This record gives C-alpha cells, sequence and structure tokens, in this order.
C-alpha cells in the first residue's frame, strides 16, 4: 500500500552518460554502442545562443574539438553529424555498458524518469510528464542541457526525452533522441511562450483509481455523468477533453475497483466544482496529473 | 530552475540487490561485500508472523535452507547470523558491484531514496522521510521487503533503511542495517499504532527558501516573529519545535536569499493561521515537509 511519485531505476542509463566539451561549453551527452548524442547548442558561446547558425558553426568543428569522458577516461571521436537539434559524435569505442535501448518520440500526457545529470555525473531522479503545451515542469541548472528522459519496459529503456532548454518563465523545453523539440521551441535564446499548460485529465482519474485502490474514498460520491458533460465541465477547467480511448485506457483500473470510469468522472467534477474543502487524497491537496493509467497499473501490482 | 521531489541515481543500489527464499517465503536481501542482509521474517509463515519466536523458528533452519539469487546466478551461503531484526547470510563470493557504503541510522526528519524491489528486481525509487513518529509513507506491495533507503555522499552509499512492515494504517515500519527498528516497531502481526505524525518545521522552511529562490514569493509577508512565539503556533499546527540548530542549519538558505530565518518563520506562521488560499507553492497545495536544509542546497547548487 501507498502511492508514491516512483521514478525508474536510474542505473541503467548511469552507464550512458557521459561529459561532452566543445571549446568553453560542457553538458551531458548519451553514450550508446559508439555514438554519443548531446544537444548541438554544446558548440554555441551564450553569445551565440541570441541567434545561432548551427550548420555554420558547426564547419568551424573537428571530430578533435568535442572533448567526450566518460568517468576519468577520454573517448576518442572519429566522427560528428547533426540530426535536428542533436550532435552524433562517433567514437572509436561502444560503451560497454550499453542496455538494450529504443528512441521513442511519446504524447503529451505521457509520464517518463529524468536522470538529471551535471558534467556527465547523474545528480539524482525524478518522474515528469509531458505538459500538453510540450513543456516539462523539471529541476535543471546550468550544464544539465543532454540530461535524459526514459522509460523501462522489463531490460530495454527507451529514451524520450533530451533536455535543451530553459524558457524564461522556468519550464523545460527539449527534443526526442533524433533532436527535434517537443511542441514548437527552437534552441534559440528568443522569445519563447508556452500555450495553456491544461490538466492531463486521464492521468486524475488514474490518480483517482490509485486513491480509491489505497483507501483514499472520502470524494466518491453519489453521481454520475457523460463523456459531453463531464467535456463542458472539463473545458470550463483547462483540463484535456476525455475520449472513448481514455475511457478503454481507464478499464483495468474500473475493473478492478468496480467503480465505471464515467462515475469516477462525476467524483472528478464535484472535485472541479466544489474543490477538496480542506481535505488531501494520497497527500496531496491538488489534483495529480502525472501519473499514467499505466504508471498506476504498475505501482499498484508491482512490476520490475 | 524548477524545484523537484528528487531521489539519487539508484544504479549503485541496483548492483546489491538479490532474491533471498526460506521455504515459501521470498523477499529482497542487500549483497555487500560477502554478506547478504534481509529481514529475519523471511523465515516466517505469515501464520508464524502473528506470534514469531525468531530464536526458536531459526535452529530450525540451515544454511542451505537460504536460497539467495543476484540475477539468474545462485549465491552459496557459508553462514548465517541474526543480528537484531536483519538476517546476515554469509556467501562464498564477494558482490563485485559492492559500491563504498556505511550503515547510518538516521533522525526523523531525514530525508532518504527508496529502491522498491520485487524477487531481487527494482521496480522503482521514491525519495521519502523518516517522519517524526518513526513511520515512513513509502509504496510497498508484498514481497517488497528489503528493499532499503539510501543516501549517497558522492561515491558513499549511505544506507539507513530496511523496510519490514505495513502498518494497518497503510504507512511503513522498518529498521537500519544493523536490524534496530526506527521507532517502537517490532517485526509482529499485531496492534502498532504510530504516533503523531507532527509537520518536520524546518524542512517546510528549507523549502519555503526553495520556493523563494524558483520565484514563488507570493508568501512573504512583511512580519517577523521569535522561535518562542513561532512555537506556539507550530505546537497548534502538530509543527515540530523550531530549536537554535534548524535555525543555523537553514544559515546558508538564510544568506543566499537575504531573507531571516524568523522572517520566514513569520511567512510559515501566516500561511498556517491563513492557509493558501487556493494558491500553490512549488506545485504543490500545502507545505512540504520532505526536503531537509541539504536537499533544498544539493538540488539548488546541482551536486552530483
Ligand atoms: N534558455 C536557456 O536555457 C539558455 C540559458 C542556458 C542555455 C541557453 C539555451 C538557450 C536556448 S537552448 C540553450
Ligand atoms: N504488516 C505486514 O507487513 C504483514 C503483512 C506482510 C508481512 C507481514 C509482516 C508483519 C510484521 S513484519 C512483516
Amino acid at each position: 500500500s501507498g502511492f508514491r511519485k516512483m521514478a525508474f531505476p536510474s542505473g541503467k542509463v548511469e552507464g550512458c552518460m557521459v561529459q561532452v566539451t566543445c571549446g568553453t561549453t560542457t553538458l551531458n551527452g548519451l553514450w550508446l554502442d559508439d555514438v554519443v548524442y548531446c544537444p548541438r547548442h554544446v558548440i554555441c558561446t551564450s553569445e551565440d545562443m541570441l541567434n545561432p547558425n548551427y550548420e555554420d558553426l558547426l564547419i568551424r568543428k573537428s571530430n578533435h574539438n568535442f572533448l567526450v569522458q566518460a568517468g576519468n577516461v577520454q573517448l576518442r571521436v572519429i566522427g560528428h553529424s547533426m540530426q535536428n537539434c542533436v550532435l552524433k559524435l562517433k567514437v572509436d569505442t561502444a560503451n560497454p555498458k550499453t542496455p538494450k535501448y529504443k528512441f521513442v518520440r511519446i504524447q503529451p500526457g505521457q509520464t517518463f524518469s529524468v536522470l538529471a545529470c551535471y558534467n556527465g555525473s547523474p545528480s539524482g531522479v525524478y518522474q515528469c510528464a509531458m505538459r500538453p503545451n510540450f513543456t516539462i515542469k523539471g529541476s535543471f541548472l546550468n550544464g544539465s542541457c543532454g540530461s535524459v528522459g526514459f522509460n523501462i519496459d522489463y531490460d530495454c529503456v527507451s529514451f524520450c526525452y533530451m533536455h535543451h532548454m530553459e524558457l524564461p518563465t522556468g519550464v523545460h523545453a527539449g527534443t526526442d533522441l533524433e533532436g527535434n523539440f517537443y511542441g514548437p521551441f527552437v534552441d534559440r535564446q528568443t522569445a519563447q511562450a508556452a500555450g495553456t499548460d491544461t490538466t492531463i485529465t486521464v492521468n486524475v482519474l488514474a490518480w483517482l483509481y490509485a486513491a480509491v485502490i489505497n483507501g483514499d474514498r472520502w470524494f466518491l460520491n453519489r453521481f454520475t455523468t457523460t463523456l459531453n458533460d463531464f467535456n463542458l465541465v472539463a473545458m470550463k477547467y483547462n483540463y484535456e477533453p476525455l475520449t472513448q480511448d481514455h475511457v478503454d485506457i481507464l478499464g483495468p483500473l474500473s475493473a478492478q475497483t468496480g467503480i465505471a470510469v464515467l462515475d469516477m468522472c462525476a467524483s472528478l467534477k464535484e472535485l472541479l466544482q466544489n474543490g477538496m474543502n480542506g481535505r488531501t487524497i494520497l497527500g496531496s491537496a491538488l489534483l495529480e496529473d502525472e501519473f499514467t493509467p499505466f504508471d498506476v497499473v504498475r505501482q499498484c501490482s508491482g512490476v520490475t
């Protein structure tokens, strides 16, 4: 029992973190097989960052300009290429700690673990969600760029995020491991406002199922609703619209608890309309939206 | 920027987790050097757990009754002893993945990382605090016993917690790695009520400093208070009394922010007396007490 914001064990990703230095800029890279993946802004001075021409900046860079250190042993760079917003540095040695891995572009609402890193060294691990405005609410200081988000399925690490940038509003923007930004963000020091940070309704509902399973039931009411009626309420409160897809995904939590998805929607409707009246749910005084239905099943069943 | 409930990288502890089986009971052990540490209730049937005589149960057990598996390779047990509430199983092989490590008994209010495990396999990692009533608010299913709490100082893992028991109130009790329970808890299936779960005042104040550093300042007021005056308010709200020791520990956050500890105490006093009036601090609608002053400094400075 008990419900915790839980990250994946970070060991498999720890073994892939390296330091990448180009001139005076140091940040983190990800070493998988004989390739080190890092943000392309490694080649920039913070002066460059106001309006960088990455193609032009990269012409000036040779393999020997990319200093790659794994612990206290230097990797030899035999090749470099820009793919979108990442650099791929070919090294002469395959990372012996390379786990089974995939590159995946996640959808907004999807959760993952961040191994925050500085100078290629892990500092800590936390669970995130891709916000519907394609930002993440992270914890990243100068030097954290190239820190990666990931999921683990048994022994396979699915990398989904590489950290690139803090918006002037202190939220975080980054790419997949093909170097494509989530959302409309560019690797430039410029006016970039995030859109509306909507609540991930299916995640809140999953979290309400998790609460019921853990004995926090005070918020269960006598009411039901319809997808259309719920969705009017959700519009009002900047909640993501709930689809039949979301209802189907919540099926196993529905079955386990014996609470129909639409009944739980009516509980959420009352919580939105009435607030928690100074009460808590799984030790939160607001509605948590960074557990997926899959996250609730996994934590509540104990998958390793 | 941004502030996250952050766990230590779990890699170093992942390499120590093994499965221990005695008859029909399986749980987790911790393999350091040539010793596997596990909860002594590994020798119990859930029938035994109502009133176990561990000394008597252990007479019936030989080294070959303790099945210890690290991945898919069996460890040979050459010795067993009971120390307090843990078993120490001497194996013929030193864990090659043994990190630098210490056993430490933490004080209530101290934070640590839990690597939740099932059948010796890591499922996830989260940050905890030892509550002032010597319970932890964990996430532990059947099979999670022997999962361990730890801190890391650069390369040294300080193990502080081994998981033993869920109270009927769904909070968690356990031992240090010498097998001494935190608080008055015993490894028996019996009436055990936790005392008052007081709020860790010095941690809440550290978290308010973290909020100020991250731009969440709405709660800073024009008032100050005294230790004695604050402590009357803290008594009323089941907050731990604030000592000069706590004030000294908060010194560096005080210096960084230029907000005197007693001024911040007056901000906390108003928040206790007035509540947050539907507002949030670092994305929380209540006062977070599971960051230590050390945690705030580390996260806010980026220690690896
Ligand atoms: N907004 C930021 O993170 C800037 C401060 C440090 C990195 C730099 C940047 C800008 C666009 S990509 C990286
Ligand atoms: N309260 C509990 O956790 C019981 C259920 C499973 C383990 C068993 C126990 C009791 C005292 S120590 C371990």
